[PDB]
């Protein structure tokens, strides 16, 4: 009868999700002693945050299936090594969505009615009421920066109090924001236009600092703030500088660039309500947490499909499949680099030798690339049905007999709301499998998929090549591979270059003008 | 009043005053989620139905208590009505307003 | 235990679906003495096309729930009848599919090559070799008038061939289109570009002698056309005109305008395959018929769902939402109408004192509006999972407890790709419970719908009503009911009025030239 | 009889060889034809005859003339069938070995509906490239400014790239780089591309 071996404080109630077809005990998970010694008999390992399920854990733990987080978070856990040694990560995603909206509005409406100040000024003993004044809701208009769940919840939330919902995101498909009826604008026009900002994006170095310096210039006199979401995203040194200068009316912090955080000139400002990273701290978060993800141990024990699955281990995974969901993962990306907007789906293609195999798992690669952007790192897998309903984007394969050149190649079409098709197609190759990108669009290539990539698509006329290349060569970066030829028919032409590092702004501008770039884009292939 | 009860749930100011005075009391805090709880609302004048309407959004049950209110209005605002008794037992918040009669209220 | 009266001729194994709850027993259908003996203790009862099931059999059968046929078409049952006794109707909406897309490629390919005279030829003891000459297909063009599911299957067969598709289908998303890898064209476009033609409409107002002598005109000299769908898509004397003329090659009709059909001219011809209605004439294709009806039956004697089910009738609608299911219906339309393109999806939104009871049929009604132009007459009902599937369009439900104005009324929102929205709204009001149109796009009204509804959105000067009367008057048509009012902002107003009769086409062109319209729509609301 | 499904592959294979002469330095002692994948099925013994067809034009200023041509300067031809091609389902490997010793490898395939013959490894570095108009091979020395130079100069001469890859080499300090230009490049800008990069190895030929 399995083992379930629970090592941080999460009550039996809250875990009876699991039948009474396992054996479940407890352990001080945070007593590395303990929990090494408990370890060795686990089929399952049930965690909050407190235990470290560590690279040492897991080599103790030679019969585990399933760690589970009762949480959103993973940085309590080692995944790769998890993933390494056959062993299922899982966690809670949206145990935390409702208490977390929750605390955003309760940030909003606390710094709009500087409520602590007024709490704290009767805690005094003096009758300060002469000195607030609150900013009403009602009519205003509120700008919601990410729209995934919380955010949509924060939305619908925020609505019913009569503000008007936009939203910058483009993560989310034009008819689902249409449908959740909001409207999505450019970050320059929400910023100008809302008179309340809440941000909901994740962390991803296309995020960190979003809010600088320079966006809260664009943003009305008078705004209130409030971020709830990430660490640091809305810069916390330029926000004590405009709430200083009166700018920005108001903030809530509810996360830190740092945490643990005790010294930021933030606690100085009245104006700005803030609170040690509470938006989950509910008892109905953690049973939530728990409840779910006693479900998952339970479906993940059954030998059933886990979808709150975070990466791949058991045989849920063919070897002659297993290296593919890389590179797969990586034409995702591509496929949304060079499509105009986002798309209304991605269709996966697959073709030659690999359709004899089982790659549904394909799919999810493709999509975890496309939303590369607001995924954080430690995913792998994510939840497609739950994708769709979220963002409004789907999957679909179709396997091929025929290959055309290569034995096995994955084609992913990301098609356009519009009934446009962009096009990328990979294989891997030869006795390490390396991961080749070898056609974009009707073009036919071999290049590895590594390393920082530029693609431009540029007007063919002679010395365009000389123009990138020698610009380039003046910014001291080395170019490790090249690609270019036709377009389609016309004017433009398109090259892709692997280079050692990032293309800096400024010369990343100038080679548009240079060849009169219609579109430039740099992407990360790792 | 949203805004109260807000407060009183995450203990907004008593959390805010932990940082002001340096210290990270993170694990000292522990509120209560809103969303599929029971809201009472007792006494229906504009501004309980407003509140009424402005709860419903969290995910929340709204019940109240006011004998003189439209019963046809306080379906449309989405709220059962219930004796003081009822709504007593089952709220798991509870917001107290003026009623449309002003100072049938106790 | 439950009788299901099978009337005709269907094997037992082809039934066994029905597990062994139920007591299964044959009659002679066709036989009314027998059958009217056979139905009163029947709690269903199973027929193909022979038997009628006829006001008087339904009358003599009072214990029946469920009538089902073994087939697509519905023409031996009176569906209505059936509705106002509680009986639900069921059929077999794809159970031949295969083998009507199989026929078409069959007749596409029996006539590129002459084969029924080459075969003739054989007959008659000559060796005629010289004489044939036939189309090869590698290659050529193929344009498939009408994307359903038929329609999709003869794209998929044909591609393999080497031929390119394109097709014309104002009912399937762009997106759906590219995902099929189709390039959708205006039926213009079509004609003109194809080298084969395969029709694959229903039979509707909108489609019946689509192409026309006029639309043969516009098609490539060399042309080979089929018409495996319906009836009389293809006109059969401007067919047999251009054939004769040489400007079309070859065709193959499987339908006729008027079925038995045994003198048309078209026999005559010999570059003209022919054959009575084959489409479905397959043993595959009538087990599939009766092992679906089969477990349709099932589901709806357990009290499961009935998704290919036609109407609706049991329990499974409140006698307070009866009434709306038409309404709604009309909204649908009305939505699809007033959209510049096919919604992506449609939001209906359901407000007031309606909100509180099971009002997930309305969803489907919507969407039965919708796409009324594509659905033939007695289904009310249709599969929503499936229709997404085939178009790529969905439908969602969304309850609140207040209506602003009516005490309850229902919001359509038809949702663009592109984001834009079209909202039409409806309630019922009364002891008649009338249907009333309450608002289109910010503009509240109250207008019967039913009727031919004419809405024009035309330019805002003085006596544009004036020249819309006027006009009207002349061509002696009465107004029955109007509306008029502002565009949100700009140039631009909205008319809309109940006639007693169709505009005829010059007359609604002098219209829109009048007034100078931007869009001039004419709808049936019944 | 050639069979249907080996005639696309002569023209193909005869630019191989091409390929393989123009890119050793010194005439080769030896030339061998390697094919892998479906066509080793197939009888494939012409298509050595073709590879040292290319060969031959390429270095000298017919079908049978050739056999007995090679044997007349000590090239000895080899031919190779396996089944097993770990990469396209078919490919040709010309190689070309000099008197010293040194190596060089060519490969092409077709596939598509239009049977394209394209070029895919020089020297264990892959390429997709369309073996048709004048091609401009080089092999230099790996370093920031390479590229720019190489098409500075050929645009300044007027000369239009149509298409074009580079990879950096397995272990050496080097890169190789394939263009199809859409006209020949004179011998001066030849020899200003050469200096510019350091070039190894420079060359010109025709595909058609």
């Amino acid at each position: 009868l399995p083992v379930v071996l629970i090592a941080d404080k999460l009550a039996p109630s809250t875990v009876a999700a699991l039948g009474d077809q396992v054996e479940v005990r407890w352990v001080d998970g945070p007593d590395r002693d303990k929990l090494l010694a408990a370890v060795p008999e686990a089929d399952a390992l049930l965690v909050r945050s407190a235990t470290t399920v560590d690279a040492e854990v897991l080599a103790a733990a030679p019969k585990l299936k399933i760690v589970a987080r009762a949480g959103v978070g993973l940085d309590n856990v080692d995944v790769d090594a998890a993933t390494a040694r056959g062993v299922l990560v899982v966690n809670a995603p949206t145990s935390n969505i409702h208490s977390a909206a929750e605390h955003a509005l309760a940030l909003l409406l606390a710094a709009s009615r500087q409520i602590p100040a007024a709490d704290a000024s009767l805690r005094e003993h003096t009758w300060k009421r002469s000195s607030f004044s609150g900013t009403e809701i009602f009519g205003k208009t509120v700008g919601v920066v990410g729209l995934g769940r919380i955010g949509q919840l924060v939305a619908q939330r925020i609505a019913a109090f009569g503000a008007y919902v936009v939203a910058y995101d483009p993560y989310v498909s034009p008819a689902r924001a249409a449908q959740l009826g909001i409207e999505l604008l450019s970050l320059d026009d929400l910023l100008a236009r809302a008179d309340f900002i809440s941000v909901h994006l994740p962390k991803t170095p296309e995020t960190a600092g979003l809010i600088d310096k320079e966006a809260l210039a664009k943003t009305k006199p008078g705004v209130i703030i409030v971020n709830a979401a990430r660490g640091g995203l809305v810069d916390e040194a330029a926000l004590a500088d405009a709430i200083t200068g009166g700018h920005v009316r108001a903030a809530g912090l509810d996360v830190f660039a740092t945490e643990p955080c005790t010294d930021s000139p933030l606690f100085e400002l009245a104006q700005v309500v803030v609170t040690p990273h509470l938006g989950a701290s509910t008892a109905e978060a953690q049973d939530r947490a728990g409840t779910d993800v006693a479900e998952s141990v339970r479906l993940a024990l059954a030998g059933e499909f886990v979808p709150d699955a975070v990466n791949v281990g058991g045989g849920v995974v063919n070897e002659e499949v297993a290296p593919w969901l890389d590179l797969v993962r990586k034409l995702g990306v591509l496929a949304g680099v060079l499509s105009d907007e986002l798309p209304v789906s991605l269709s996966v293609q697959v073709r030659g030798e690999l359709a004899a195999e089982e790659v549904e798992v394909l799919r999810l690669s493709a999509l975890r690339g496309l939303f590369s952007a607001v995924i954080e790192d430690a995913v792998t897998f994510v939840n497609a049905p739950a994708l769709a309903a979220e963002r409004g984007v789907t999957a679909e394969i179709c396997k091929a007999s025929e290959s055309p050149n290569h034995r096995s190649v994955v084609d992913v079409r990301a098609v356009g709301a519009d009934g446009s098709v962009v096009t990328v197609s990979g294989t891997l190759y030869g006795p390490q499998l390396s991961q080749k990108i070898v056609q974009i669009n009707g073009r036919h290539f071999d290049l590895r998929a590594q390393g920082i990539n530029l693609i431009i698509h540029y007007v063919d006329r002679p010395g365009a090549l000389g123009k990138i290349g020698t610009l380039l060569g003046t910014a001291g970066v080395n170019i490790q591979a090249a690609q270019l030829s036709e377009d389609a028919e016309g004017p433009g032409a398109t090259i892709l270059l692997r280079l050692d590092q990032d293309v800096p702004d400024d010369v990343r501008t100038a080679i548009a003008a240079a060849v009169d770039a219609y579109k430039l884009e740099v992407v990360d292939l790792s």
